[PDB]
């Protein structure tokens, strides 16, 4: 039998897909790793579950622990989902600039939201969380290559049969691109890592993406590949396509992640 | 030595995972598991129906590259697959459809033709039928193949041990197909339809269907809230009903130790 105990055990194992149409050429092959197949729709799922596992293994999370985390975006969704799966109460602080939709979704997962003022931004959210932690010692606030970067790299390695030549990605928050670069480069020194822009020790290049050449590419992806994603994913693919046409990259295998670490 | 790469997202439909429902079942002498059709690219079993229709039409030569796929509306699935495979896609739907749904379809490159709200789906089916007669570029799309595949996955992943399949009927006998296939290899297997208190509901032949449980609607809402909050599984009212039915089955003493399968999102969700 193949049966997961809970949804948090179905994080990862995401698939590669070819980008055949939007690359208009091209001497190199481009493929995308669809982190959207994760339960909560992004690579942040991996970061969330990894944080909880580590804290459990380290004894820092006891069974009556209340996960408390200042958040602004997707890390929060992942945490709420995993917390609910594993039986942890989850309290989340965020500025009141956060969309009603994100709030409702978080509340659907049983997360309790504490809204801080928009003007204070994330510092306001970090501050309230600090404050609450002092209030009650059941509160736990989450926070070389990170485990989720290792796993992600292994999947890219397996599914490209060790042939990946260029990894192309947004910088993102959780040192993910650099971790994956660490692992791939160790087994394949010829491999290149390219950050996409709208620890630079391991990045071989930075492509500042003509923002909104990005929008165009995102539109084509949706309409020509059936892949609907955001501006950062568009930029990533634009960067990959540029790399794909450079003649010194002929025949190379280029991997991009969607949704991109930027989206 | 082998790479594992799909040509396009239409190739990544299916092969969905099972998960145990440990907490919301408060008991229980029987095991309940859910097959997560939400892992499909467009989030439901309808993905399978969409791609299966396009494959059939290709195999039959009825879908040329000189086509526009036309369909009253599943619509998401079609738009996504059409765009993946290179087909122009036109969709008819009542003007009662959400602006959000419309925008999403348009993102996939689907062209929308709005029918009047009062006429409902019949209006959409009618407009589509009329359009097909208007222009010959239009193409309007046993146990069905997508029900067979779904059954095979349930069969494999439960190692042939599934005892009760529990599901909303929905429309078109995807759920009846899956029953046919399981019951054919495992005559001891039971199928239970779930209800609230060829785009119509299937006839429930009682040769196939062993029981109907009427999900005291909202009971269903309660169970949906618990799923989200106790299992991290966020789904709608019909999925809640299905799981409520499954839990009820799971506590009947004559089902002790049986393996009970539901499919989420439940085929009856809106
Ligand atoms: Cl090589």
């Amino acid at each position: 039998m193949t049966i997961a105990e809970n949804i948090a055990q179905l994080i990862g194992g995401t698939p590669l897909v070819r980008l055949r149409r939007v690359t208009d050429g091209a001497a190199a092959d481009v493929v995308a790793k669809l982190e959207s197949f994760n339960p909560a729709g992004s690579i942040k799922d991996r970061i969330g579950v990894a944080m909880i596992d580590a804290a459990e293994k380290a004894g820092l999370i006891k069974p009556d622990t209340i996960i408390l985390e200042p958040t602004s975006g997707n890390t929060g969704i992942a945490l709420a989902m995993v917390s609910a799966a594993r039986g942890y109460k989850c309290v989340l602080t965020m500025p009141d600039t956060m969309s009603i939709e994100r709030r409702m979704l978080l509340r659907a997962y049983g997360a309790e939201l504490v809204l801080t003022p928009g003007a204070e931004g994330m510092a306001g959210a970090i501050a309230k969380a600090e404050e609450l932690a002092k209030t009650d010692d059941r509160y736990f606030i989450p926070q070389n290559p990170a485990v989720h970067a290792v796993t992600t790299a292994e999947e890219v390695w397996r599914d490209t049969d060790g042939k990946v030549d260029i990894f192309v990605s947004g910088v993102g928050t959780g040192g993910t691109i650099t971790g994956v670069a660490q692992v791939i480069k160790q087994r394949r020194p010829s491999a290149q890592f390219v950050a996409v822009e709208p620890d630079l020790a391991l990045v071989d290049e930075v492509i500042t993406v003509g923002n909104d050449d990005a929008l165009e590419l995102a539109r084509r992806m949706a309409t020509e590949e059936g892949l609907l994603f955001g501006i950062s994913s568009g930029a990533a693919v634009w960067a990959a396509r540029e790399l794909a046409h450079r003649p010194e990259n002929a025949g190379k295998l280029i991997v991009v992640v969607l949704p991109d670490f930027g989206e």
